[PDB]
């Protein structure tokens, strides 16, 4: 029984965590860390830590987290797995996320970062800051999944508003966390457990994700094809040496269709790729199946 | 007055986190108080009462500055637990202040303190124990080394015994069982008793009460202090189907194992969520 903690740090990470809670993500403890007590008050996270109270600058965010490092470690003690989520580009997330991940990693927890890069329209300073924060977080994570927000706009609705675009960013962060955690907490016919996940995500390094869903005839092939070709994968599926694939569906998700999706992914992967295939029971999906691919080792 | 008023104070990040864990696990019949002692950070809490009075010396001074408010929080209590939980920091300086206020008020004052695993290294901790000991009636010391398995099993195992450091005793007082205790006897055995050690034991099915009790009494956490103890508190938590004979067999075992001059308070707790498991807690004080 793996103990999994999902940390959202900074407004962006805390927003993402609230979304995970609202969408019913289970089997995990939610931890919100921010430099804003009022925002935290509104959060439904299980644990809430307000940091840097005496002090969008990443250094201020780094020091607030460093100053609270004993406290953060005490909250993470006992976790088998720690997710560190943030919207890179601001101060608290950018600066603080590497501190949290270092602590988790020192404790020996399987440490997964899942972060967004800001949209280009947010400006060059947020983009430059996100890039430094990402390199920093990369050093302290087993796997760092980076989601380019720019690529989210090549999906979804063309008349998308600004709020809709940021909600989409939150959603994809949820998708990245849940695609992994549900294998462990609510497995289907093919049970991929914590030890399996740990084997493929330990020291895997920088990673990209792809997501697809579909309903009806050939739903599994279609969802897997969509996920394989996801703009978020940056057409780097062919080069990945490690791939973790998650397929979620109702209790009637059959092995034949699981296998059809798995076969499609093998044919699209690098010849030497290590690919783990797992399934999730999610009775709330109806006739739809949801495929998630995590690609690493390029 | 007749339903004993018990207050559980978590001070510092570790203490507040412990209180949050106790709330989350459904520990009943007590009032929870979370006291934040850091200026730069605040761990939020679902405790009944929260006080933010934000290095041990820093924690001590911060608590001293808020002593009138803390005294008002504790006023009325028959019994006060004080802990800074796992990890050091400002809480270790604040906890003795809270304990001496609780006690100057007349409450039975019980500190719970942990000694970290040796594998954690050392930065003070001992100074916090001594100061907390001087400020409490009883100080329950939990040496985490005796818990020894992954690193995360060890930490989770430490959190569990910390929680029981409070619940084993409070449940005995607050939650009815077949055998109920007189709080005056609890006060009698714990007032000015000094350092106490704890043993826990668990078993299910056949012979469960004797097995659980035997495990509790031979617990490495008691450091073989059971033979010499002059004060022993023992609780058996189980379902409502817990028979008097098996209960008495367990009570009998602890008497035989204890020093003949020992003072012994014994009771049971009806917790029906345990199924066919029984959980024994043994608190031993004196030499």
């Amino acid at each position: 029984l793996a103990v999994i903690k999902v940390v959202g740090i900074g407004g962006g990470g805390v927003n993402a965590v609230n979304r995970m809670i609202e969408q019913g993500l289970k089997g995990v403890e939610f931890i919100a860390i921010n430099t804003d007590a009022q925002a935290l008050l509104m959060s439904d996270a299980d644990v809430k830590l307000d940091v840097g109270r005496d002090s969008a600058d990443p250094e201020v965010g780094r020091k607030a987290a460093e100053d609270a490092k004993d406290e953060i470690e005490e909250l993470l003690r006992g976790a088998d797995m720690v997710f560190v989520t943030a919207g890179e580009g601001g101060g608290t997330g950018t600066g603080g996320a590497p501190v949290v991940a270092s602590i988790a990693r020192k404790l020996g927890a399987l440490t997964v970062g899942v972060v967004t890069r800001p949209f280009s329209f947010e400006g060059k300073r947020r983009s430059n800051q996100a890039e430094n924060g990402i390199a920093a977080l990369r050093e302290s994570c087993d796997t760092l999944i980076v989601i380019p927000n720019d690529r989210l706009l090549q999906m979804g609705d063309a008349a998308v508003s600004l709020m809709d675009a940021f909600r989409s960013a939150d959603e994809v962060l949820l998708n990245g966390v849940q695609g992994i955690t549900d294998l462990i907490t609510t497995p289907g016919l093919i049970n991929v457990d914590f030890a399996d996940v740990k084997g493929i995500m330990s020291g895997a390094g920088t990673a990209l994700m792809g997501i697809g869903s579909a309903r009806g005839e050939g739903r599994s092939l279609k969802a897997a094809e969509i996920a394989i070709n996801s703009p978020l994968l940056e057409a780097s599926m062919e080069g990945a040496q490690g791939v973790l694939m998650s397929i979620a569906g109702g209790s009637d998700l059959g092995l034949f269709e699981i296998n059809e999706a798995a076969s499609l992914v093998q044919d699209a992967a690098h010849p030497d790729a290590n690919i783990i295939f797992g399934t999730v029971i999610d009775d709330s999906l109806g006739d739809e199946v949801r495929v998630t691919v995590i690609a690493a080792g390029f």
